[PDB]
DNA sequence: CCGACAGCGCATCAGC
DNA sequence: GCTGATGCGC
DNA sequence: GTCGG
């Protein structure tokens, strides 16, 4: 939090560009700038100083100068006064409402939390559950609660079939003292890049987690990706825990290391690392790392037997999960 | 100056 | 129905 | 919005 003021301002700008302008490159530029400044280990004294960092250019440098001189940004002060922008921004805080639906709702006079509740029939399923847990989904998850949730998930997965491996990723695997949701990577020897010798591998786990009333709602679900809602059990007379977002990603077991790399993140770390792989002539996704030929077409999967193997290919020294919080 | 910006699962819709 | 584009969110 | 070539 050395430069928390600056990185808050850049984040609010990124959200403005994504949600209101629908200019996704400005949104990623602002977030990259915010990220490179959050890890800069000096208290920034001028835009010139910040311009030296990659991702901060002239425009952001001027904005930082204004913010340092005045403590605020006039552009953001006007944005906060604009009722249309404020309405659109607020609606995207509901899970499943992105910039397009937010502007659609605002155009029809659906602009507050009450309005969504009275127009629940204009929402799709995901958006309906997002509204239902709107307040809970804004709460952070203490790591101590993440530890209880992991113990349930792993034990219930083990009960379905002892050959499953479930791995909690996200910021929890990076060591964070609090997480926004739970991200679970799942493998089973029956599911490899060569064959799926067992159907319903993800369904069986989801079902068992619903049976014990851990999973409470479903946002979306397919053969390899589940997104939904869970809740820890409370003791007698105790207030209930908040409802929590849970994502489960079933990945072919022989592709575990690209999967765990992807699911551990952060998202900006993935973007940097994947960008760097391109510069080095490779493409990385959650399944494989592949060379790119002279035509930039993805070649065949390269052998991977560790996270570090993926770093080696692109000539990065290995970074532990705790150092990928970008 | 300007092309590229990481990569992809699931939900929904439009055209057929 | 399937196919492709778009939305949304990892 | 930023930047590598
Ligand atoms: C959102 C996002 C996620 N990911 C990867 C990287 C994340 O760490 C992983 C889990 O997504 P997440 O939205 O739960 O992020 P997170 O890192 O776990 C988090 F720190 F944002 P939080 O703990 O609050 O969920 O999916 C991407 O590669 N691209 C993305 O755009
Ligand atoms: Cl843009
Ligand atoms: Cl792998
Ligand atoms: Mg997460
Ligand atoms: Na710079
Ligand atoms: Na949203
Ligand atoms: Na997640």
């Amino acid at each position: 939090t050395l430069n928390g003021g600056i990185t808050d301002m850049l984040t609010e700008l990124a959200n403005f560009e994504k949600n209101v302008s629908q200019a996704i490159h400005k949104y990623n530029a602002y977030r990259k700038a915010a990220s490179v400044i959050a890890k800069y280990p000096h208290k920034i004294k001028s835009g010139a100083e910040a311009k030296k960092l990659p991702g901060v250019g002239t425009k952001i440098l001027e904005k930082i100068d204004e913010f340092l001189a005045t403590g605020k940004l006039r552009k953001l002060e006007k944005i906060r006064q604009d009722d249309t922008s404020s309405s659109i921004n607020f609606l995207t805080r509901v899970s499943g409402i992105g910039p397009s639906a937010a502007r659609k709702f605002v155009d029809e006079g659906i602009k507050t939390l009450e309005d969504l509740r009275k127009n629940e029939d204009k929402l799709n399923h995901h958006q309906r559950i997002g509204l239902k847990y709107f307040g809970d989904f804004e709460k952070r998850i203490p790591r101590e609660e993440m530890l209880q949730m992991q113990d349930i998930v792993l034990n219930e997965v083990k009960k379905v079939d002892s050959e499953y491996i479930a791995t909690v990723c996200g910021s929890f695997r990076r060591g964070a003292e609090s997480s926004g949701d739970m991200d679970v990577l799942l493998t089973h020897p029956s599911f490899t890049s060569e064959s799926t010798k067992q159907p319903k591998l993800l369904h069986q786990v989801v079902e068992q987690l619903q049976k014990v009333h851990f999973i409470t709602d479903t946002l979306s679900k397919g053969e390899t990706k589940f997104m939904g809602v869970c809740q820890l059990p409370s003791k007698n007379d105790e207030k209930e825990y908040p409802h929590r977002r849970i994502d489960i990603r079933l990945i072919p077991k022989d592709q575990y290391y690209c999967g765990v790399l992807y699911f551990t993140g952060s998202d900006i770390f993935n973007k940097n690392m994947r960008a760097h792989a391109l510069e080095k002539g490779f493409t990385i996704n959650e399944y494989t790392i592949r060379p790119l030929g002279v035509t930039g077409v993805a070649g065949e999967p390269l052998p991977v037997d560790s996270e570090k193997d993926i770093f080696d290919y692109i000539q990065w020294k290995y970074r532990e999960p705790k150092d990928r919080s970008e």
